[PDB]
């Protein structure tokens, strides 16, 4: 199997997921006690959501990039980068180190495309939602557009993001926020909706969303495990 | 803080938690939104335990010690090998790989020793339970003397790890097993239990065992987290 390198800490929380999700699908293809060839660099996530406050991103694409190069050095053979925040600077990764870069947006706009869905909802922290590099690509690749919450939702949902969820911190009243947020992009017409930051998987149960979920860290990580076994769009 | 680097995957089930507990560690001691800086390289379990069968360690040596080269040529500063059993070919790594070698057995020999205790039941794999490699070291260097289950025991106990542990398979019938021996053997004057395969912790809590319990992994993590930031016996 082709050793698949992660890119994570961002936060460690949902980095757990990965790590679960891809061992689990290479022991359901190969069976046995086979587990998957990981090669994980995992950051101090403070220094990477200081330069997301400041505006370091050149920074922050510069560690991460530097970060791929180090897996490749041990075998790497593809990058996954386990958050959708820091595909804001996934260009600085993919220009410096030559393996496969499995962009998450890709991914997952392909899930939602064989969903047969053009008009999705987007969960996220406010730069995911709010900027151009996440929903661009959706656009642009996939055309897939994407509805985001109201100004105040989407401040409460990235405040939850940071302190609680990046804390190990899965609240009720957060969980019940969350799925209201979701109901009500549904009554403006969503079709599914993006779990589009890597830890809202962890938070909101899919039977508490009213509409389909595209767990971004989940189908993150099958299209890893299709990458190192080679198998389906990777084939 | 300093990097570590992780050896993992013997198996994948138990190097979560030594993600786990390193970067909740790290977040106690420094708060905020810190997590550690961990270099991960993960196996497939499936050619070290074939490994084990065939009694072919040195070629179990050579890909992990080329792995801990892997972490070092990106960056990592200590090396944490996630498996007792997998320290029977330590000399390998730590000969070529010049690293700090964080050996699992000192860290779990510092806590038995802080514990007062020279008589402790050993549970592991048959390897760690029946060989010289783990119990040799805890003799030389700390004076501690294991008790080890009887022949039947052992095969069940180790059965257990290969067959369930390491599968995700948690079961009742294994759990009540595992607290009968551990009971028989405080019958036999143990002070303390060893949790001597990084797997064991998953399936018997604490309460369930009647004697005072090491937990190879978590005091391990305990170990790796005092080196990563220079404290304690790591200052």
């Amino acid at each position: 199997m082709k050793t698949i390198g992660l890119l994570g800490g961002m936060s460690w929380e949902s980095t757990i997921p990965y790590y679960r999700l891809i061992n689990e699908g290479i022991k359901q293809r190969l069976g046995g006690l086979h587990s998957a060839q990981v090669l994980l660099h995992s950051v101090d996530f403070h220094e990477i959501e200081e330069c997301q406050r400041r505006g370091e991103w050149d920074k922050t694409g510069d560690i991460l990039a530097e970060a791929a190069l180090g897996l490749q050095r041990a075998g790497a053979e593809g990058i996954v980068l386990c958050t959708n925040t820091m595909h804001k600077v996934a260009d600085a990764i993919e220009s410096r180190c030559t393996l496969p870069f499995l962009h998450i947006a890709d991914a997952t706009g392909r899930a939602i495309t064989g969903a047969g869905m053009t008009r999705v909802a987007l969960l996220g922290t406010r730069y995911t939602m709010e900027q151009d590099f996440y929903r661009g690509r959706l656009t642009e690749q996939f055309s897939i557009n994407c509805l985001i919450p109201e100004a105040d939702e989407r401040a409460k949902i990235n405040q939850i993001i940071f302190e609680e969820l990046c804390l190990g911190q899965f609240t009720e009243a957060s969980r019940a926020y969350y799925a209201q947020v979701i109901a009500r992009l549904a009554e403006q017409g969503a079709q599914g909706v993006i779990f589009g930051c890597t830890e809202i998987g962890l938070l909101v149960p899919e039977e508490r969303s009213v509409l389909p979920v595209f767990d971004t860290a989940a189908i993150h990580a099958e299209d890893a495990v299709a990458f190192m076994l080679s198998l389906e769009h990777h084939h």
